[PDB]
């Protein structure tokens, strides 16, 4: 599901909808969702309605619209579950980490912004929130189980403001050695945090994931939030 009518335009004149959920009381800090590999579905909007509840909007962006643009797919139907991960491999991260800032320079200027932006993204959005921190362009980054953090670590020093992330010790994406690897990259940058759920592997903060984990999905969100909070008026 998206906003009928919210259109965002990208740096190379892709244009793109989103997922919008104004604030209970304006201004506020506005939080960019990037999504699953699922596109914008009920977790998304489930994500936008705990952040508006929590005094945050949020804007989340529909980043298969380079491939297909209204694409939400059910996670618990395989078929679906089939043509998510077709879309995720034919992702193109880099346009995927534009399309995030063009939805960015959006958020900080609507009418109900306070002109804070933070990014809190999940799996895929995960990964993308690493990208987003090292590039600088918001405010606080916030990633739940990105794929494949231990390839970016180069990028590491390039992150200039704080970034969060939460990783389940049991996601098979995420073997003991990449672990290792994350932990000791990480720790080079104070700007960077990282937490390990040991009783959690990927999608553990999803209700509706077989890997659904009640424990970790609140401790790392309510890290979330009292990261987030000093966006806050």
């Amino acid at each position: 599901m998206l906003t009928e009518g919210i259109s965002i335009q990208s740096y190379d004149g892709h244009t793109f909808g989103a997922l919008v959920g104004s604030p209970a009381k304006a201004p506020a800090p506005v939080i960019v969702i990037a999504q699953e590999i699922f596109g914008v579905n009920a977790f998304m909007r489930e994500t936008v309605s705990w952040l508006v509840d929590q005094g945050y909007a949020a804007v989340c962006p529909d980043l298969y619209a380079r491939q297909a643009p209204g694409t939400a797919l059910d996670p618990q139907d395989e078929r679906q579950r089939e043509q998510a991960y077709k879309l995720w491999q034919a992702f193109d991260m880099e346009a995927g980490v534009g399309d995030l800032e063009a939805a960015i320079r959006y958020a900080r200027h609507q009418p109900y912004s306070n002109g804070k932006v933070g990014l809190v993204g999940y799996s895929l959005g995960g990964a993308l929130a690493f990208l987003v921190a090292a590039k600088g362009y918001v405010d606080r980054a916030v990633g739940y189980y990105g794929v494949g953090l231990e390839k970016q670590l180069n990028k590491v020093p390039e992150v200039k403001h704080p970034a969060l992330f939460h990783m389940g010790g049991q996601d098979h994406f995420v073997p003991a050695p990449s672990r290792q690897l994350i932990t000791e990259g990480f720790g080079a940058n104070p700007l960077l945090q990282v937490h390990w759920y040991e009783e959690a592997g990927h999608s553990f903060a999803r209700t509706s994931s077989s890997g659904y984990v009640a424990s970790a999905a609140a401790l790392a969100n309510e890290r979330t939030l009292d990261f987030l909070a000093p966006l806050q008026s």
